[PDB]
């Protein structure tokens, strides 16, 4: 996507070599804001190929409140392996914060349904947000939410979302994230009766891995595709009932995928 | 300040018309980021006068731990009298959850503490961040944190601190919001021996109060003029020891101050 190519190139022209916690080693810049008109099409990546079913599945699996790997493996999606432990486990991250925040005194809060709650009945409120940055639990996640805060906005009937990503991975990261944001906004909506509207994405530490320099001028060297158009097929009784077969992604027709390894 | 001008401006050209909590009505626009390179300057607003003094006390009042207005009021500074109760208390709001974030175990957490030893011990961690949107105590608090989620960042010897505001009030809280947090990056810059680097503003919801409207056109037909340099006479032996005194805004010379009521 031109917004995309436009940050890799800006991360290659200003990007400060910077050393990293898995000591790999990047070309860092902070604080970038992009825009994305989901009227316009949906916001896939299509100067690389974008493994869907992985985005899919681990979004349907943070709605779940799920922490574990275990659905992940049932469907094939295997992107967490490397940071869970012995039991799958990778602790309380995104499932756990957004569906059962644990309060100092003993309760827990459902994030997802309080923003339902709040798009139904107080669309103008400007405290709708989801957080995923558990100060009190952080030391028991594996890996700290890089998407760790989100808030939606309802204006003329649409939708719109913000997302504050801490930490990006340009290359692996920023297309699914991108993408499954995008995802969660055209579902809330259609839970909401309401027309989509701009994800705003914002970002804090943005950089490229030393390692992954080759593909990203390979990646830069092509032309963006046109966006295709998510199709949902079905309107779930809640959020919390969308199946992958729900989702058609139509016209998507990218370039060649781009292997590249993990820094764990 | 010509970005500030500038917000400005683009609201009134692409705000929307929309309600809010206190129903005094909104010209509303969401996204929006500037920066300000702290080495051009202290980036306090000098179409209008700003009131210094209450500036400076909330932030040290913030660093307290302190949620009760008395410290205030004992340095006659007023800004938050409407929120509090009757006991003068706003709930566990910014100081509490900044310097005593309680855990679900009964443990409480110093993020400002952590802060300093992430920057001392770790400056390339793209986990160093404050939060105040403790979701387990928001029906405690007065109001919900505007300034919520801020994050520090190290590159070059300098130190830049990117803000996530939920909600941005442009003409009464934005220029307070800036001015505090290019004060506190300075505290912890000296605190850490590093130079000043950016200070990366990110709004949601921002917007201009329909009866600012002749306030806003006043300060807008005037030039910004040259920033003040902020000048820190002493180095406490910790971030938890600064005063008033301290602080020298030199060369600060604005427009005269407009006045506005604030919507409760
Ligand atoms: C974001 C996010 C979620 N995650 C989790 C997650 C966890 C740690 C991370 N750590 C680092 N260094 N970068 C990341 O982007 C990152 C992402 C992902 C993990 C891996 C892949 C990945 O390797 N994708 C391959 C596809 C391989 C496959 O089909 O399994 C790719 O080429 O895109 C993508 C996302
Ligand atoms: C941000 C923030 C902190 N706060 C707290 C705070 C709490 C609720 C809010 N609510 C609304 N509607 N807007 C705000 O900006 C806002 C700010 C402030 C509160 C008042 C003023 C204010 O009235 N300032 C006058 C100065 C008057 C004085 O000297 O006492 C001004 O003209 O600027 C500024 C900041
Ligand atoms: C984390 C997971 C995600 O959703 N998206 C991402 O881009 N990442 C990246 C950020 C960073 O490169 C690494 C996590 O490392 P750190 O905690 O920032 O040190 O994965
Ligand atoms: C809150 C306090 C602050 O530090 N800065 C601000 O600008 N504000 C503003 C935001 C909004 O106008 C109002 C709080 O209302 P709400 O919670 O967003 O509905 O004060």
């Amino acid at each position: 996507m031109k917004q995309y190519l436009e940050l890799m190139q800006k991360v290659l022209d200003e990007g400060t070599q910077k050393n990293d916690r898995t000591g790999t080693g990047t070309l860092s810049i902070f604080g970038h804001q992009m825009r994305f008109n989901l009227q316009d099409g949906f916001p896939l990546v299509t100067t690389k190929r974008c493994h869907l079913r992985s985005i899919i599945h681990e979004l349907l699996w943070f709605l779940q409140g799920d922490t574990n790997i275990a659905y992940l493996h049932e469907n094939n999606v295997t992107i967490w392996d490397e940071w869970a432990d012995e039991n799958g486990d990778l602790g309380p991250v995104y499932g756990k914060q957004w569906r059962a925040w644990p309060t100092p005194d003993g309760r827990h809060i459902d994030q997802i349904t309080t923003v339902l709650n709040q798009l139904k009945n107080d669309p103008d409120s400007r405290r709708i947000i989801v957080s995923a940055w558990n100060v009190g639990e952080l030391d028991k996640m594996a890996l700290a939410p890089c998407h760790a805060f989100f808030q939606f906005y309802v204006a003329d009937g649409k939708l719109s979302c913000q997302l504050y990503q801490r930490s990006c991975d340009v290359f692996l990261g920023l297309p699914f994230n991108i993408a499954s944001y995008a995802l969660l906004v055209h579902m809330m909506a259609q839970q909401c009766d309401l027309e989509v509207g701009d994800f705003v994405w914002t970002g804090g530490d943005t950089h490229l891995y030393s390692n992954h320099m080759d593909q990203t001028h390979l990646q830069l060297s092509r032309e963006p595709r046109p966006l295709p158009k998510l199709i949902i097929k079905r309107k779930p009784e809640s959020i919390f009932d969308y199946r992958f077969e729900d989702f058609e992604i139509e016209g998507y027709d990218p370039h060649p995928g781009i292997k590249a390894p993990v820094a764990i």
